[PDB]
């Protein structure tokens, strides 16, 4: 993304970039927001099987449920949601050197 954001050469440009880097940061957060809860109610559902006896209908549910999540976990459309992650995470970070660097040189 040296492309789409290359080296800093005046103070709105610089503004732009840090606009960009909040909304883009927002839309970061969101995404792994829904990863993180994916995960807790995993580990929720986790400590009903634990608790709850094999055989028991109780157990059948949660095992249901658990078992949805990891379906959700092991999809596309999650997969998707952490590669989009990965990237802003990479596009932001970009970002935010080529700030620092503007920074630095307006030192």
């Amino acid at each position: 993304w040296i492309r789409e954001y290359p080296p800093i050469t005046s103070d709105q440009q610089r503004q732009l970039y840090k606009r960009n880097f909040d909304t883009g940061l927002q839309e970061y957060k969101s995404l792994q927001s829904v990863l993180d809860e994916i995960n807790k109610e995993l580990s929720r559902l986790d400590k009903e099987l634990d608790d709850y006896r094999e055989e028991s209908e109780e157990y059948m549910a949660a095992a249901d449920e658990y078992n949805r999540l990891k379906q959700v976990k092991g999809s596309a459309d999650y997969k998707s949601k952490k590669n989009h992650c990965k990237q802003l995470k990479s596009k932001l970070s970009h970002i935010k050197k080529m700030v620092g660097d503007y920074d630095r040189q307006k030192t």
